[PDB]
């Protein structure tokens, strides 16, 4: 598969340093090594032929000084790095080879790798698919963000119910990061500030130290490697046994922790806010151990001997771009003032167009919830000087509101950073806008929104700050990694220029008429599920059946995601058959899998309701093979590798309006599944680029919830007016689904009935309709595929190397490169 | 030196290696490598050469199944482990050579190492000296302790006041460990005990699991490595989020800790029990998890297929030896007892005569503070299956008690494991010696005195059992690796067949009368005392004479070690001097140091009245060069091997009965140091060998003590009669030490006065006369030197080797080996 060569020195040096890492580096002998020791041992195989990459890219940062890029992020959704690196690195195939001669399958060894699940979905993948584009158009880019010890939870269903482990992921040793303790900072945590004479000094502080963790990022075949950082937070070694610190010093050791805590795990959150103290000492770790760094190379850089102004941050805008992703490290913004004003002493009114120029917030969402507004007293407490810099944000930042709008006090009560009213708190969106110089949404409906909803007072005074970048996914992962078959078949036709240049998959559109193409496109397709379908039965129990429309949605658990509506569609399906039994029907198994906030009660409520369903459902003996549904237990990033490439329907029904983008979206345009959708988010533009009628668009749109909700949506008028629904209602009432204890879907009953603003109901004959529509091209093979040939062929837009390439022009200002960089290493 | 060869090819293998770990294991490059990293560099191209080794020793203790030798301690004070390495397997001169061609200075990269301080003092010590021992008469032993991240704390004096910080020696990695994330064992804690039908279940226990980490322990040049095995205490994955365990999900993940907490910081106490329930869990955790690891190998040996007995462990003694270092793990005899009753189903009986002979117990001090008796409250809610086993041990070992002393109330009463009244406890010591087959002191004198005084009913009901085995120090690391000047010259004269075999050191009696090796002997230690005077004031300040008597104590601060007595030495000479300061007399810079625990008011006070001596002495003018007294901060395994070489007069002064060996005592006696002592521990010893009249004995005698004691100490009486004394006394209570708070050291005076168990007083006046012949004899250099050779030639006894070999044959029925084992590696 091309997929590299192959090629035997190669394959004999891989062998033999296998053999010199299992002995040497494992300490392990062949007669005891397991499987795990092996993959220790091929990673670290791996891993040596980047090193040198590595260090070169670096040291060729260090003379060439490009305007480095930092993105801060507080999720990078890593997932594994091998098979990665190997497809970056072109060594896939000579490992292949060299693994098979020592007799091991790689593919097993691959399966060992745990997942590096520092995200909780979608914006910390985003992240991480910004990190291989970054380094595939050659940036100067890093990405900081926190090594937690224990990620994203992993999900176990018992009873249905999510029981939610803790992700010791760094139990059996990571040998992709490089410890780096020679460059450990402190971050300084409460302390009051002493206004005298120059300025203020924030005095009297805890410290805490952030030590710093490396880990390579290798730009698809291109020779750049750069750096993700991530702290770790480590408590001083003096001051807790120091000052008058008796208390115990057997206790004061173990009051380490308590600081350490601060890297401990991260917030399971999946966008929504919470106002926990922990949470704000990791914003403000990330921010305040980043920015040192940053400060640090722009001082050592060539202006490391550029003498006699002062030292001078006139050029930091010109030299250093750091992307905030979402509000979380707003607080870059008042700790860059606090630096340049508060220790470099520079005027305030310069250090903040230095401030402005360096900022951009990416906005990902426009529900409230998710939304941070700190409390001004939690924030006065750790950070009071931070605090006094906000407000003095907020003030100038009001006086040129004024000055604009003269007279309307309102949209001072609207625009400040401060919300006032019972417990004042701080709108972190506000900052943000305040003081960085662009804005962006990520799809262009989203950004449509933002400008005209939430933002429009921003909008209205600086219309030149707020842009758009769609989102998108990075198609050797997301292509060439999960679907090598595809890959192949594509390649094959058209070559392999498209995996660095997506766009070029639109030449397929010359094989749509093709009859091998459509045989092959096909074959590839019932393979993957084919392969998917033993995983499900060899790691879990199954019988699933394989010609089914595999039709899955896979996402984190939420109301306005509508899974619910999803299982309105099943059940609806099972009583239809149910009813008139003989009727031939396409067989579908349906999969739903997420992970739900744990606390989030609804969220956990509908995965038992899913549960609940395929338990009735998949016992039924007059359904058969009909139908399947199935929990996908523990979704992360391996698991989105293999259902993905085997999936037929891909579900994404937001109610318009709702999300941003989504980037789910687009792996399953590549990998041939067909979307059902409304048109939110990126689904706009999916549909735009392979045309309407290639996709299943049903639902309101944006403008329809809108009249909608001025009317007042009551949903007691679709229970009344359809009789499909009604039965479901009931059935969910009267314990259909839960013969033992009927009482309990009545929760979601309830809020179906009542309180729902996501508007399930209002949405489902459509959704009903529409999914007839996908069973009947599913019976005719030739055009679903057809279908899927135009899908793939325009998927080219949601590469991220477009995104970034956007990035990089309209806001950092630096121009992309596919030159690829000289690196071996020495050999001397 | 020899130091060994320096060998052109092995140079240049090295000079290579040295490289690929700075590249590829480090990803430093050498532009901006620090010498830290060059120490990491060279420390992974050492531990490269000894792993053949290893992996060869371990395989070959599996097939050729000998009886393996378990020695439990919860200390090992290693020490620093590059030079070791190096000297062990011959490495040394060949990388001096190859890092001076690459330029760097060997021993500039040793001192970067830090020590592993896993020991408070000479309890743990010794462990290390016996884990090299072993190793050098290939024994198949294993040292199994706790890995503790934090080790004894570093001492770091203010203000004269010992100010403790906590040792963060793991904080930059250290290259010596192996982790063995596969082989973590659970330890349960807690629970209830259900007796029903078949026997006792323990039942709803809370479980941490034990990590392991190995290091390597290489004999000296015989190609055998043997492992350290020290466990980490890691929270279970499941539990700590399982049960309906709601609490917070964030919070649950955030008290993972609290298990962790076991393994977290080394108990700083100095042979000093402390009835703390985390000590306790620590006690527990060793022996839980490394009792698995020892009936795991039994059971997978050779027994491995010795199949239809059951599983019989009838062989379990010849198979296994585990030696229980001080009573600290004696819950290895319940915990034996448990498994083999409760789980394997032995009966009682059988399972008891097993424990006998595997377990053998070395009592360390006849000091009652430091004994162990455990409140059988906490061993109730903690442990409650041991506290059972406990109490039937108990019962059948008083029903022998019984039926051998028919009557006598008052010895069930003594020999009860259970201290009634009050605070029921459970005596730790006499557990150990009622399970044990072999109990012994550790010098000759503690032998005779634990058979007469506090085990003397133990040793009436098993004479047989009580034995004795003097403690040694490694001719390695104490003679070869701290002075190779000494050994040089002595391998000159002698060959360097001594290094393992230290009798031999006595053929040095053929040249107490040559004047060649009496003007080298002199002048290492001439050179020596340099080279300490110079680190002195480079690393602190100091400007100490190096002509000098260089009179030092160093040692855990206590005061049955009477650091007092020789601070009342130095003001005497401080005052002798000050009346008629004109009279010459012979200089000495004197040096006592050594931490004292947290918590002990008393040592923390001597420390202080130390410094305070210093700061007036080396401040007048009239005193000159003559007397220097200095305090050495942060004593240490690394601090010994500098200050031990270039010692003159070696302090050991416990009033005699208290110091069990003392093993300070030793090193000091090669090295050439002259000893002044009582006749406590192991000086007895020492001065038999080399002859009274080569030693400066003074002080009372343990019958002297007693009959002080049957009289009645009192302090008065020395006050009154002694001048010297009285003034001393006089300026301690008036504030001349102490200008602004002369209060300050009424403490001191008040304990010597008025309740000082150790009889500081007592033994003055011999100490003082004594002292003025060390002098006598300092003036005339070559009768100090031929003493100092007589000395010397007669450590021999001291090594541990010997000890070892006495264990082994008397104890651990092994036989000792020099037979060097083959080992290279594999090469094809
Ligand atoms: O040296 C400069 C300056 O420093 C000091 O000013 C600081 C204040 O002392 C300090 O309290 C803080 O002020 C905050 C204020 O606490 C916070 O609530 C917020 O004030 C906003 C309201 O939130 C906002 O609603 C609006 O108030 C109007 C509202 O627009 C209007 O629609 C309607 O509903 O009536 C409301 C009541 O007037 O505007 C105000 C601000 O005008 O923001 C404030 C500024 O961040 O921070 C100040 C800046 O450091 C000294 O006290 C001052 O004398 C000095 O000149
Ligand atoms: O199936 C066997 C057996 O099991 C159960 O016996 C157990 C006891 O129920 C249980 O309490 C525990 O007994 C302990 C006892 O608690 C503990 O205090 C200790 O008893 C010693 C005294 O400590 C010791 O001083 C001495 O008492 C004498 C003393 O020698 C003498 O000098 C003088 O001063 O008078 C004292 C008062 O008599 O001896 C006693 C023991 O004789 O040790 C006990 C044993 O460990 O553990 C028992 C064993 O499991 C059942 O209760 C029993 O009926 C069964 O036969
Ligand atoms: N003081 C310096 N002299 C030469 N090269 C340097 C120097 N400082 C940093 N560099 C190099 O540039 C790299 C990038 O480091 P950094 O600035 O920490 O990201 C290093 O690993 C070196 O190769
Ligand atoms: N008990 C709570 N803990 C955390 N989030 C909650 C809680 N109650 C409501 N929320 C949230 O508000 C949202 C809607 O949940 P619900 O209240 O079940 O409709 C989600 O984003 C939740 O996470
Ligand atoms: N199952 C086995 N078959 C062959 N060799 C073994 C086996 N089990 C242990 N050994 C070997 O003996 C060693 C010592 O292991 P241990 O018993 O854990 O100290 C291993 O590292 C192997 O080389
Ligand atoms: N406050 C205390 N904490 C710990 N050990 C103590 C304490 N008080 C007395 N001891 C001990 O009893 C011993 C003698 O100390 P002292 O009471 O000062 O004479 C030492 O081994 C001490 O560690
Ligand atoms: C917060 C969020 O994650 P998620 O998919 O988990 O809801 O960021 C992603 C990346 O910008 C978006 O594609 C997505 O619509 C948005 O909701
Ligand atoms: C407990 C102890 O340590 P220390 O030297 O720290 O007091 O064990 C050593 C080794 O058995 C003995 O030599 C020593 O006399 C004894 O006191
Ligand atoms: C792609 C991906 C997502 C994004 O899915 P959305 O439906 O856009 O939220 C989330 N989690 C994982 C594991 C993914 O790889
Ligand atoms: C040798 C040694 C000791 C032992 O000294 P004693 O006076 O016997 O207690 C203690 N600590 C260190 C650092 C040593 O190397």
């Amino acid at each position: 598969s091309v997929r590299g060569l192959a090629g035997v020195e190669n394959v004999t040096e891989l062998k033999k340093n296998f053999n010199r890492h299992l002995h040497f580096t494992l300490v392990k002998d062949r007669n005891v090594a397991t499987p795990r020791d092996y993959y220790f041992a091929l990673a670290h195989t791996v891993r040596d032929h980047l090193v040198g990459r590595w260090i070169r890219t670096q040291q060729h940062y260090y003379e060439k000084d490009p305007k480095r890029i930092y993105y801060l992020s507080l999720e990078f959704y890593m997932g594994r790095t091998l098979q990665n690196t190997m497809v970056n690195l072109a060594l896939e195939n000579a490992c292949d080879e060299a693994t098979y001669q020592l007799g091991l399958d790689m593919e097993e060894l691959e399966e060992i790798e745990e997942d590096a699940g520092l995200g909780n979905g979608g914006l910390g993948r985003l992240a991480a698919c910004f990190l291989d584009s970054m380094a595939t158009l050659g940036l100067a880019a890093y990405g900081y963000g926190i090594r937690y010890e224990f990620g994203i939870f992993n999900q176990k269903i018992c009873g249905g119910w999510q029981m939610e482990e803790a992700d010791d992921w760094l139990r059996y040793g990571n040998p992709w990061e490089k410890a780096r303790p020679e460059f450990t900072l402190p971050v300084h945590f409460y302390g009051r500030v002493e206004h005298t004479s120059q300025g203020a000094k924030w005095v009297d502080t805890q410290v805490v130290l952030a030590m710093p963790y490396d880990t390579p990022v290798p730009g698809y075949r291109n020779n750049v490697v750069n750096t993700m950082r991530l702290w770790s937070a480590k408590a001083p070694n003096d001051f807790n046994l120091k000052d008058f610190n008796v208390g115990g010093y057997i206790q004061a050791v173990l009051d380490r922790n308590l600081a350490e805590n601060i890297s401990r795990v991260l917030y399971p959150n999946d966008n929504f806010f919470e106002g926990k103290e922990l949470r704000l000492k990791q914003e403000y770790f990330v921010v305040a151990a980043t920015l040192q760094d940053i400060i640090r190379r722009f001082k050592s850089s060539k202006f490391g001997c550029r003498d006699p102004v002062r030292t001078n941050f006139d050029a930091f805008p010109d030299k250093v771009a750091i992307q905030l992703n979402d509000t979380h490290p707003s607080l870059a913004i008042p700790e860059l003032m606090r630096v340049l004003v508060d220790l470099e002493r520079l005027d305030w009114d310069k250090a903040w167009e230095v401030t402005v120029k360096t900022c951009a917030y990416t906005n990902h969402t426009v529900i409230p919830e998710a939304l941070e507004r700190w409390p001004v007293h939690l924030l006065e407490t750790l950070l009071p000087r931070h605090l006094q810099i906000i407000y003095e944000i907020n003030q100038r930042f009001l006086n040129r509101v004024a000055a604009a709008f003269p007279g309307d006090v309102d949209r001072l009560r609207r625009m400040s950073l401060v919300e006032e009213g019972a417990v004042k708190r701080i709108n972190m969106a506000h900052l943000c806008i305040a003081g960085s110089h662009a804005v962006n949404g990520v799809a262009r409906i989203h950004s449509e929104i933002l400008k005209k909803t939430i933002f429009k007072d921003f909008y209205e005074l600086e219309p030149h700050k707020f842009q758009n970048k769609t989102n998108g996914i990075t198609p050797r992962r997301w292509l060439v990694l999960c679907n090598p078959g595809l890959a192949e078949i594509i390649a094959e036709r058209i070559g392999e220029e498209y995996i660095s240049d997506l766009d070029q998959l639109r030449k397929l559109l010359s094989y749509v008429d093709d009859e091998a193409f459509i045989r092959d496109v096909a074959k590839v397709k019932q393979e993957n599920k084919l392969k998917f379908a033993a995983y499900l039965e060899r790691e879990y129990k199954v019988h699933i059946n394989p010609n089914s429309l595999f039709d899955v949605q896979v996402k984190r658990i939420h109301e306005y995601k509508r899974q619910l509506l999803n299982c309105l569609h099943v059940i609806t399906l099972y009583n239809r058959i149910k009813k008139e039994p003989n009727k031939f029907v396409v067989p579908r198994t349906v999969m739903i899998g997420g992970k739900a906030a744990p606390g989030y009660h609804m969220a956990k409520m509908i995965i038992k309701l899913i549960t609940a369903i395929g338990d009735v459902v998949n016992h039924d003996p007059v359904v058969g093979d009909r139908l399947r549904v199935i929990f996908l237990e523990n979704y992360r990033v391996s698991l989105a590798e293999k259902v993905i490439p085997a999936a037929d329907l891909s579900e994404q029904i937001s109610t318009a309006g709702t999300e941003a983008s989504g980037t789910g979206n687009m792996k399953f345009m590549l990998n041939g599944a067909l979307t059902i959708g409304t048109m939110d988010g990126a689904n706009v533009e999916m549909a735009e680029e392979a045309g309407e009628e290639n996709f299943f668009i049903f639902g309101m749109r944006v403008e329809d919830v809108d009249r909608l909700d001025q009317r007042g949506y009551n949903a007691q008028e679709y229970y009344d007016r359809i009789p499909e629904l009604r039965q479901i209602i009931e059935q969910l009432s009267s314990g259909f689904f839960s013969p033992k204890q009927p009482d309990l879907f009545k929760d979601i009953v309830n809020m179906l009935m009542h309180h729902d603003r996501f508007k399930v109901f209002a949405d489902y004959e459509e959704y009903v309709k529409c999914q007839e529509r996908v069973s009947a091209l599913y019976k005719n093979p030739r055009e679903w595929t057809r279908m899927v040939i135009r899908n793939i062929a325009t998927s080219g837009k949601f590469s991220s190397d477009r995104t970034i390439a956007q990035y990089a022009r309209e806001i950092w200002g630096v121009e992309p490169s596919r030159q690829r960089l000289p690196a071996p290493d020495e050999k001397i």
